[PDB]
C-alpha cells in the first residue's frame, strides 16, 4: 500500500524529486521549467504525508494515477486526459516526441553559468534535468541522475579553478556527447520492448550478458535478464521510480554475488550507487572458461534435440544463445540473435520432417555466410573510413544514404549520417576481435534513431519497411538498399544553396552541418551525380566558404560570387 511512500523511502527525497521532474518533463515536453517544478514540489510534499501516514489522503492510489492527475493540471494533448489508467498513461507514452519543437540550447559564458550555479545550486541541476528529459523523452532516468551528479561535479571544481573555461568546456562536451549515446542506446531498448515485445528484449539481454558474464551459469544469466527486463520495462513505460529502485535492487544482487557472475566487477561495486550501476553497465567482458566443449554436441551431433526443444522451446533456445554468445565476444549481438532465429527456424522445420537429424545436420553451415557478411562490410567501410577523414566518411555516407532513401527529411539524413560516420573513429581503431560488437550494434543504435525520427512523419516506404520488418535484420535491410530509381529529383530552390556571412560566426562543427546539409539538397536535386561530380561541387563550396570569410566585404563575397558558384555547379 502507498507506493509513492514506498518509493520515497527507498530512493530518498533528492532522487525522488529528481526522477519525478524527469517523468513530467518527458511527458509534457513543451511546458516550461517553472511549471514542472511547481508540480514536482506539490507531489513531493504530498509524498511526505504518505511516508508519515501511508493510509492517509489518496496515498493508496497508483503512481500513474497521481502523476497523470497532477500532470493534467497544466496539460491543455488534452484528449489524453479524458482517459483512465492505464489508458491515459498508454497515450501519454505514444504522444512522446522524438523531435520536440524546442529551441537550440545555447550555452552562456562560463563566468555567467558559474555565477548561476553558485547563485542557486539545486535550481541549476533541475534546469539541466529539465532541458535533457524534455528533449530526450526516452532517456534512461537512473543514468540521467548519474549524469546530473557528474554535471554538478564538473561545475563544482571548474568554477573554483584558475582558468574556468579550459576546465569546464571539455567536461560539458564530454558529458553532452556521452549523454546523447545514453539516450540513443536507451531509445533502442524502448523500441524493442514497445514495438517487438518482452521476448525480443530477453533474447537481446541473454546474448549480451552471456558475452559479458561467460563464467556465470545459465540460471544466473536468466535471473539477471528477468530483473533487467523488468527494470527497462518500467523505464520505457514511464514507471521511473520502480525502474530506478529495482535498478538498485539489481546492482545490489550483482555486487553481493560477484563470485557467481564476473571477476571484473570488483572496483565497480566499491563505488557509490549512481557510479556502481553505471560501472556494471560499462564493465568489459570477463574471460571465457576456454575449456568449453564444441557447440555441435547437445544442439546438432546429440540426439533428443527435437525432444529437448519441444519440451520447453524458449529455455532451450535461451541455452543455445547463452552458449553461443559466451564463446563469441567477437560477434555483434545482432548476429547472435540472427543465429538464434536461424537455429530456431531449422528446428521448427526439421522437428516435423522425416528423420530430424538429417536436415539440421550442417545447420552450422547456414551461420557461415551470416557471419561473413558484416565482417566484409565493417572491413570495407573501415578501409573507406581511413583513406578519407571522418568528415569525408560522413560525406560519402550522406550521398550513399540520401540516394537510398531520398524521401527522408534532410536534417534527419544529416544527423543520422554523421552518427553513422562516427562508427569509424569509435570502432575501426579496435582489433577485428572487438570490431563487430562495437561497429554493428552501434549502427543498430543509429538506424533506430533514423526509424524514430522518420516514424513521426513517414515519407519513405523502404524506411518504414526495414524499421517494422524486424530488429536484428535492420542493418542488412538498409545495407542491401540501392539507389532509389523511382525518386523524382527535387527542383532547384535558390534559397537552399545560398549561405550568408553569418556562417563565419558559426563553429567548425556547425559550419560542417551547413555544408553537409547543402550536400543532401544537392543529391536530392541530381540523384544521378557521380562521386567525382559531387566532390567537384563540394570543394567549390568549402573554397567559397573560406575565401568569403576573409574578404574585407563578406556580404557581397557571399553574393554575386555565391551565384557564380551555383550557375557553374549546374549541368552536372
Amino acid at each position: 500500500k502507498s507506493e509513492v511512500a514506498h518509493r520515497f523511502k527507498d530512493l530518498g527525497e533528492e532522487n525522488f524529486k529528481a526522477l519525478v521532474l524527469i517523468a513530467f518533463a518527458q511527458y509534457l515536453q513543451q511546458c516550461p521549467f517553472e511549471d514542472h517544478v511547481k508540480l514536482v514540489n506539490e507531489v513531493t510534499e504530498f509524498a511526505k504525508t504518505c511516508v508519515a501516514d501511508e493510509s492517509a489522503e489518496n496515498c493508496d492510489k497508483s503512481l500513474h494515477t497521481l502523476f497523470g492527475d497532477k500532470l493534467c493540471t497544466v496539460a491543455t494533448m488534452a484528449d489524453c486526459c479524458a482517459k483512465q489508467e492505464p489508458e491515459r498513461n498508454e497515450c501519454f507514452l505514444q504522444h512522446k516526441d522524438d523531435n520536440p519543437n524546442l529551441p537550440r540550447l545555447v550555452r552562456p559564458e562560463v563566468d555567467v553559468m558559474c555565477t548561476a550555479f553558485h547563485d542557486n545550486e539545486e535550481t541549476f541541476l533541475k534546469k539541466y534535468l529539465y532541458e535533457i528529459a524534455r528533449r530526450h523523452p526516452y532517456f534512461y532516468a537512473p543514468e540521467l541522475l548519474f549524469f546530473a551528479k557528474r554535471y554538478k561535479a564538473a561545475f563544482t571544481e571548474c568554477c573554483q579553478a584558475a582558468d574556468k573555461a579550459a576546465c569546464l568546456l571539455p567536461k560539458l562536451d564530454e558529458l553532452r556527447d556521452e549523454g546523447k549515446a545514453s539516450s540513443a542506446k536507451q531509445r533502442l531498448k524502448c523500441a524493442s520492448l514497445q514495438k517487438f515485445g518482452e521476448r525480443a528484449f530477453k533474447a537481446w539481454a541473454v546474448a549480451r550478458l552471456s558475452q559479458r558474464f561467460p563464467k556465470a551459469e545459465f540460471a544466473e544469466v536468466s535471473k539477471l535478464v528477468t530483473d533487467l527486463t523488468k527494470v527497462h520495462t518500467e523505464c520505457c513505460h514511464g514507471d521511473l521510480l520502480e525502474c530506478a529502485d529495482d535498478r538498485a535492487d539489481l546492482a545490489k544482487y550483482i555486487c553481493e554475488n560477484q563470485d557467481s557472475i564476473s571477476s571484473k566487477l570488483k572496483e565497480c561495486c566499491e563505488k557509490p550507487l549512481l557510479e556502481k550501476s553505471h560501472c556494471i553497465a560499462e564493465v568489459e567482458n570477463d574471460e571465457m572458461p576456454a575449456d568449453l566443449p564444441s557447440l555441435a554436441a547437445d544442439f546438432v551431433e546429440s540426439k533428443d534435440v527435437c525432444k529437448n526443444y519441444a519440451e520447453a522451446k524458449d529455455v532451450f533456445l535461451g541455452m543455445f544463445l547463452y552458449e553461443y554468445a559466451r564463446r563469441h565476444p567477437d560477434y555483434s549481438v545482432v548476429l547472435l540473435l540472427r543465429l538464434a532465429k536461424t537455429y530456431e527456424t531449422t528446428l521448427e522445420k526439421c522437428c516435423a520432417a522425416a528423420d530430424p537429424h538429417e536436415c539440421y545436420a550442417k545447420v552450422f553451415d547456414e551461420f557461415k555466410p551470416l557471419v561473413e557478411e558484416p565482417q566484409n562490410l565493417i572491413k570495407q567501410n573501415c578501409e573507406l573510413f581511413e583513406q578519407l577523414g571522418e568528415y569525408k566518411f560522413q560525406n560519402a555516407l550522406l550521398v550513399r544514404y540520401t540516394k537510398k532513401v531520398p524521401q527522408v527529411s534532410t536534417p534527419t539524413l544529416v544527423e543520422v549520417s554523421r552518427n553513422l560516420g562516427k562508427v569509424g573513429s569509435k570502432c575501426c581503431k579496435h582489433p577485428e576481435a572487438k570490431r563487430m560488437p562495437c561497429a554493428e550494434d552501434y549502427l543498430s543504435v543509429v538506424l533506430n534513431q533514423l526509424c524514430v525520427l522518420h516514424e513521426k512523419t513517414p515519407v519513405s516506404d523502404r524506411v518504414t519497411k526495414c524499421c517494422t520488418e524486424s530488429l536484428v535484420n535492420r542493418r542488412p535491410c538498409f545495407s542491401a538498399l540501392e539507389v532509389d530509381e523511382t525518386y523524382v529529383p527535387k527542383e532547384f530552390n535558390a534559397e537552399t544553396f545560398t549561405f550568408h556571412a553569418d556562417i563565419c560566426t558559426l563553429s567548425e562543427k556547425e559550419r560542417q552541418i551547413k555544408k553537409q546539409t547543402a550536400l543532401v539538397e544537392l543529391v536530392k536535386h541530381k540523384p544521378k551525380a557521380t562521386k567525382e561530380q559531387l566532390k567537384a561541387v563540394m570543394d567549390d563550396f568549402a573554397a567559397f566558404v573560406e575565401k568569403c570569410c576573409k574578404a574585407d566585404d563578406k556580404e557581397t563575397c557571399f553574393a554575386e560570387e555565391g551565384k557564380k558558384l551555383v550557375a557553374a555547379s549546374q549541368a552536372a
